[PDB]
């Protein structure tokens, strides 16, 4: 059985209002996880089930005296959020790539009637090859959230709100900024329930096409709000040149390989 002595701690990741996440090494076998830990009483399984290839994997689960314990594979490129800032706008290719790994995860909780509700970059991170990698941390707070407008409104949370989140995602890939930088955050709820959302003139013809579609504030309209859910991304136009079979399946390339020798290299960890 595992508990709390396995483990040498190094650092804080996302921090407690349900609890909190750590980087931690497990001392046999000196690999990384992130040890989520929740309050039983702050508080006052279907996640832990789902694998897939560009979701996180749950290692281990355990309970101490008041406390929850989640201890999950670390993935060691670093943070997209900090790979974006570098190169401050991604390539429609190389967020076509990332864009392409998210759906491809999130076809796969819709099977399982599961709605992630969290797509959003500071939930993305790249493994040891560049493969994207869906995490349930919580890193950086003051960064503007950007719920879906039938978040907002009725307070509904189902499937729509992921490629809700995937637009949103998708935009600050190739716009190298959100939807509504230019606007102080005060007014982000009604510029999210009533105001359209521009893009840069750059943008090619189906990129814009895309985000207009992720974007919409109607779920039923949206794209991938229609009853066959993730058919309607998997071929809308800007993912023409893409191989389903071949995402799930990592034999895509990377569009960009972190620099980390192997998941044990402690570099992006700082």
């Amino acid at each position: 059985k595992v508990t709390m002595n396995d483990f040498d701690y190094l650092k804080l990741l996302g921090k407690g209002t349900f609890g909190k996440v750590i980087l931690v090494r497990e001392k046999a076998t000196g690999r990384y996880y992130a040890m989520k830990i929740l309050r039983k009483e702050v508080i006052i399984r279907v996640l832990q089930n789902t694998r897939h290839p560009f979701l996180t994997a749950l290692k281990y689960a355990f309970q101490t005296h008041d406390r929850l314990c989640f201890v999950m594979e670390y993935a060691n490129g670093g943070e997209l959020f900090f790979h974006l800032s570098r190169e401050r706008v991604f390539t429609e290719e190389r967020a076509r790539f990332y864009g392409a790994e998210i759906v491809s995860a999130l076809e796969y909780l819709h099977s399982r009637d599961v709605v992630y509700r969290d797509i959003k970059l500071e939930n993305l991170m790249l493994d040891k090859d560049g493969h994207i990698k869906i995490t349930d941390f919580g890193l950086c707070c003051g960064t503007p959230e950007y719920l879906a407008p039938e978040v907002l409104e009725d307070n509904d949370y189902g499937r729509a709100v992921d490629w809700w989140g995937l637009g949103v995602v998708m935009y600050e890939m190739m716009c190298g900024r959100l939807p509504f930088y230019n606007q102080d955050h005060e007014r982000l709820f009604e510029l999210i329930l009533m105001e359209e959302i521009r893009f840069p003139r750059t943008l090619s013809p189906e990129a814009k096409s895309l985000l207009a579609g992720l974007l919409k504030k109607d779920p039923k309209q949206r794209l991938g709000g229609g009853p066959s859910d993730a058919k309607e991304v998997m071929e809308h136009r800007f993912f023409l040149s893409i191989n389903w079979q071949d995402v799930v399946q990592k034999k895509l390339l990377p569009p960009f390989k972190p620099q980390v020798t192997s998941e044990v290299d402690t570099r992006y960890f700082d």
